[PDB]
């Protein structure tokens, strides 16, 4: 069977830590579906981020599949958080019309990872939700340089690359692969691990 949800929650299906946020406009249906795999359809919301993964983030390599669509702003990432720095990080393998993070970013260089080059950046984040709360705290940003939908992301290819240009991580919190979307519309289809 499966299970939609539209009140941002977090839990686990079929052994895979999901979590679905979302402040209050508009309508998303997330679904969860067998094995690693969710859906999302989104409509006149403000800004949603949700997917499968683990609820405690690490250097594993995470594979996914599937589809991704919207003819305005969201991401296809792999999402995580850190505390201790509070730490929002992102490995952008999709966008729609807005490549992140924008002006904002400091470019700090690149890393290959997994038949891609990614542009890294750091970004800072003013009284946005955050695991802890509303909170001002740094994003990590790798975006490839080609959109995609479905592979492998190296993660500590990743890690190692931030590091490198003073990016370090705090204690791991969770890691989804994840779709995000702010002020659109869309859908996707993903299969994790």
């Amino acid at each position: 069977a499966q299970t939609c949800l539209t009140s941002p929650q977090t839990g686990f299906h079929n052994g895979f830590f999901y979590s679905f946020w979302k402040d209050s406009p508009g309508t998303v249906n997330f679904c969860l579906l067998e094995g690693g795999r969710y859906t999302s359809n989104w409509s006149g919301i403000n800004n949603w981020v949700g997917g499968k993964g683990w609820q405690t983030g690490s250097r594993r390599n995470i594979t996914y599949s599937g589809s991704f669509n919207t003819p305005g702003n969201g991401y296809l990432a792999l999402y995580g958080w850190t505390t201790n720095p509070l730490v929002e990080y992102y490995v952008v393998d999709s966008w729609g019309s807005w490549r992140p993070p924008g002006s904002d970013g400091t470019f700090l260089g690149t890393v290959n990872s997994d038949g891609g080059t990614y542009d890294i950046y750091r970004a800072q984040r003013v009284n946005a939700p955050s695991i802890i709360g509303n909170a001002t705290f740094y994003q990590y940003w790798s975006v490839r340089q080609s959109k995609r939908v479905g592979g492998t992301i190296t993660t500590g290819n990743h890690f190692d690359a931030w590091a490198s240009v003073g990016l370090n991580l705090g204690t791991h919190n969770y890691q989804i692969m994840a779709t995000e979307g702010y002020q659109s519309s869309g859908s996707s289809d993903i299969t994790v691990s």
